[PDB]
């Protein structure tokens, strides 16, 4: 402890995703993601730390569990604070499509960016291209500054961005400078990892996603030793200037009320304080990171990608009964 509730919390992934594996392909994104969200919670519950969830469903409001600011664990042990993404590609696992997965975090207390449920633009790279990033330049700039430290040519360079509306110019952009662009529909948590491993072509992570999912690849970014640069940015800024408007002014109202400058480039440390992290994360169905849940009879099997800052990288590939 910490190192040794690794395991334990590999145990509430592999839970959370069993359970959101229950409504695969049943079209209740809802419902799904409620299955996920109270296994997490139950197992949460069963570990020796006292959790504050600092990302998690939402404000207690609207949110009855693993809402932002919920105790959760036996309360013995240290005091951590902890990310949630019980689904990620909620809709996804609705549609029985690949890449969803269930998500954790666990860090020292104040280790995660305090940070509203806004967009972020991001910028993420692996191990080989540390300290080549800056999200204060231009994209183009980046990118050849990136490929250089890969050792690669820019027409070698692989960009992944979530496939939304906001990105057609910038896809256009890196299109048109050579760069191979990996545009994925839903999943920028799973997908900001593959730049640090290996047998992923993908090189870089970039564009506007959910800050909330960017605090958390900030931890396990860090954890890998890559790097990252996010940019908080309200609704109205990137969906057009109408309710979003509405949506937008609550957001920087409250980026002002935690202490958070919008707007301002958040550097790694910004985002992930220290390197005391673990992250777990099982597959539901199969994706670029992780292998899907089968189940024949009355054994299932999940895949676990689980990463500790302080120390191997383990993938654990269990057997349930
Ligand atoms: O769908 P939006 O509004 O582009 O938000 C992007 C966010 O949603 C995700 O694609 C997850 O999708 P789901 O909410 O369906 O689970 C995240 O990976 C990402 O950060
Ligand atoms: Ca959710
Ligand atoms: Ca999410
Ligand atoms: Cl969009
Ligand atoms: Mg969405
Ligand atoms: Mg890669």
């Amino acid at each position: 402890m910490r190192r040794e509730l690794a395991i334990e919390f590999s145990r509430v992934t592999e839970s959370a995703a069993l359970a959101g594996y229950k409504w695969l392909g049943r079209g209740d994104k809802n419902t799904a993601d409620g299955a996920a969200v109270n296994a997490m919670r139950i197992m949460l519950n069963q570990v020796n730390i006292d959790g504050t969830i600092v990302i998690g469903e939402g404000e207690i409001a609207e949110a009855p569990m693993l809402y932002i600011g919920e105790k959760v664990g036996t309360g013995r042990g240290d005091a951590v604070d902890i990310a949630v993404d019980p689904i990620e590609g909620t809709r996804m696992t609705a549609m029985g499509q690949a890449n969803a997965l269930a998500v954790l975090a666990v860090g020292d207390k104040g280790c995660f960016l305090n940070a509203p449920d806004m967009y972020m633009e991001k910028l993420i790279v692996g191990p080989g291209a540390k300290g080549t990033i800056d999200l204060n330049l231009p994209l183009a700039d980046n990118l050849r500054n990136v490929a250089a430290a890969l050792g690669k040519p820019l027409s070698e360079l692989t960009v992944t961005i979530l496939a939304k509306p906001r990105h057609d110019a910038v896809i256009a952009e890196m299109q048109q400078l050579g760069v191979r662009v990996f545009a994925i529909p839903d999943g920028d948590v799973a997908a900001s990892i593959l730049t640090c491993m290996p047998d992923s072509e993908v090189d870089v992570l970039y564009g506007i996603g959910g800050a909330p999912e960017g605090v958390v690849s900030a931890a396990v970014i860090r954890a890998l030793d890559g790097d990252m640069n996010g940019r908080l940015l309200a609704r109205h800024d990137v969906k057009g200037d109408n309710e979003n408007r509405r949506i937008g002014e609550q957001e920087l109202a409250r980026c002002k009320a935690m202490g958070i400058e919008a707007g301002k480039v958040l550097r790694l440390g910004d985002m992930a304080r220290s390197d005391n992290v673990i992250f777990s994360a099982t597959g539901i169905t199969k994706g670029d990171l992780l292998e899907g849940i089968s189940r024949k009879g009355n054994i299932a099997t999940t895949e676990t990608l689980l990463i500790r800052g302080k120390s191997t990288i383990r993938r654990i590939q269990s057997i349930h009964y």
